[PDB]
């Protein structure tokens, strides 16, 4: 009877909390919550039904963080077990760099409850916003300072590094000296030599907060002044040193061929611009006012969703305002469907002609999203 | 009335995933441009805007390069920054994650003197980790794009977690979509891995009606033809490390850990072995938590609405909080209803300070007794936060 659900508050206070999030906060039986700062902490509160524990209360100066942690995953635990319905929320992404929260949903799952984890917008989201480099162009490499010093790896200076944690080397308390930095140091120097240049990223908590970016040699690393400025919130950026060169026999297997912001090609593509017509006719929105209220209500009320799933001939037939097809197209239960209704060519829609159940029926579930990674 | 960029995202479910920073600047925008994958992610755009929209997915055509569709993507958003708009982009997911015309518009805008930013929004990845319920810090996680990987001849670690990109359209955009070159993937996989290690295709569902795809396969079973017509291209694949590094004890002790730390932080997935969930060292933190007192008294929140009401404004509202920024004593004094500490601390500009009058001691709260000129504009910014939620 009891469930978990285990959601994020984001990095940047409040501006980061997504709808679905803010939803569930607002209708949750229960919410455990451990975030950074006190507007987003009295957000929570304001926006819940009363109801909250601050799981940071399980934290102490020279107590293991794993024994917090156990406590954290356990509250949360008993709960459900007593048959609350469970709002768990960590800053972040709340699955990533966090302990207790895939342990409480394990554990969870492992006694028959239902559990799960939505996304937060995580530090590295706001690293890449904030520094703008995508980490798709050489791959991107996430690794904790002390998890990669214990087992002794090497970084990959050919593509893009991101080191979590740098201010907490070897720590297991609450106590942050800085008193292993070096050892992350000697790391770096031996992986990218003293020249290579790093960024220290810190994202903006607070209004107050200014976003930190700062560049420094991997030579000034041990320097006290620079030594000082790496503190808990702190991750680092390491760009490659040495991209990968292509290869072209692998380009040829894969069947492929062998700056001035406004270059020849790009002046070619503005030009080009305002008289460019399509090839042929591209679809347009065209939804009824009870679509979209129920496409949003499906996306921000899980009583109504689950009320769907359960049975969506009956659910669209509480939606007197759907068209015909519109009421079809739901009956299904499929993703190909609504791309079929929700949008329709200019050409049909001036001419009164409705999508057939045929076209909607035949909607290919995998194709209708169109990806063309821009 | 000098114009700017700001470019955000719409994550991957629909409508959900939006964060609230965005929604706000949809509400408030002169101007959006947006290419979205879904219908009604599109339909919730428009219909919360002021009704001034365009739809960049409007640039592709058949026989038309990426990269043309691309730079016009970005040009009539400059165009409209220039004209002295309020300019917002959206894009699937995180726009800066597998987006060309994002990056190249706000290089541009600043090279110009705009103010051009760039916000967060969920990712492919964000939504894995959700999803498979594994976390990055575990192992280390390596994340990249199936034909890149192909492309700069680079192997698979065996020892961390893998991410890999665009599985569905190996060696080719266009649209034909045949993954007639996903072999190679394969091959790559099978070295490194060998033909027994298990993968995860997954898809996360974008609409209410679509259904999360987590199958487990065996690197053996990619090449059967039930398998192959399975990926898609909105597939990513999770390959759990199959051989990872041990914990070296000389590296434990040359760190100043314990000698007790003799494994890494716990992954739950079922691909890694599972150590039970309630062992001696969990049952004694349990049997602990009921009776825990901490060594000093902790602050609980104690803000008044005066200071909540700014926070939620800043934080919401990118107009007042240039205003803020512009004059933070002007702009307190705007809001009679803070006190007189809060008005000192919203002056100072730092975050420290405001932990200081948005956070107190229960005793001092009892006491009536308020914090102190000089305690608020001591307070160390370097140490306000604390964010430690994994440990060895
Ligand atoms: N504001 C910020 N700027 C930069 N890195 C940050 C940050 N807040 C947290 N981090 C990173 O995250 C680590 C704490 S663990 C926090 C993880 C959180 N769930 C998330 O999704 O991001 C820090 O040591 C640092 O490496
Ligand atoms: N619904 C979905 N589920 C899983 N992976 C997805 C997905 N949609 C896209 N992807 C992955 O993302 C790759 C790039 S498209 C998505 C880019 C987006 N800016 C983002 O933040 O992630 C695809 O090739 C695929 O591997």
């Amino acid at each position: 009877p009891g469930s978990l659900t285990i959601a994020g508050s984001g990095i940047a206070s409040i501006g980061h909390i997504t709808l679905e999030t803010l939803a569930l906060i607002k209708e949750a039986d229960k919410i455990f919550y451990a975030v950074t700062d006190p507007a987003t902490e009295c957000y929570i509160q304001e926006n819940s039904r009363g109801d909250h524990f601050d799981l940071t209360t399980f934290y102490d100066t020279n107590k293991k963080r794993y024994e917090s942690y156990v406590q954290m995953s356990e509250v949360m635990l008993r709960d459900v077990r007593a048959g609350r319905n469970v709002l768990g929320i960590f800053y972040g992404h709340p699955g990533v760099f966090v302990a207790p929260s895939h342990r409480a949903i394990a554990i969870a799952r492992e006694e028959g409850f239902q559990a799960k984890m939505l996304p937060g917008i995580s530090a590295e989201d706001y690293m890449f916003a904030d520094l703008g480099f995508d980490p798709s162009t050489y791959g991107c490499m996430t690794q904790e300072a002390t998890e990669l010093l214990v087992r002794n790896k090497k970084l990959d200076p050919s593509i893009h590094n991101i080191i979590w944690q740098v201010g907490s080397v070897g720590v297991d308390t609450m106590v942050f000296d800085n008193g292993k930095f070096h050892l992350l140091v000697e790391r770096l120097e031996k992986d990218f030599g003293l020249d290579h240049k790093i960024q220290h990223y810190i994202g903006a908590i607070l209004p107050q907060s200014v976003t930190v970016k700062d560049t420094f040699a991997i030579r000034d690393l041990r320097k006290e002044e620079v030594l000082k400025q790496f503190t808990t919130t702190s991750t680092f950026y390491v760009p490659p040193r040495t991209p990968a060169p292509i290869d072209p026999k692998a380009v040829q297997a894969l069947g492929l061929p062998a700056s001035p912001a406004y270059g020849p090609d790009e002046m070619r593509a503005v030009a080009a611009l305002d008289s460019f017509v399509p090839s042929q006719e591209k679809a347009v929105v065209h939804a009824s006012r009870a679509m979209q209220s129920l496409m949003v209500d499906l996306a921000l009320r899980p009583a109504l969703l689950e009320q769907y799933k359960a049975d969506p001939v009956a659910f669209a037939n509480t939606r007197n305002g759907l068209t015909a097809q519109e009421k079809f197209a739901l009956g299904l239960k499929k993703p190909g469907p609504i791309f079929v209704v929700m949008r329709q060519l200019p050409s049909a829609i001036a001419s009164g002609q409705e999508p057939s159940q045929e076209e909607i029926a035949r909607a290919d579930d995998a194709t209708a999203f169109i990806i063309i990674y821009i």
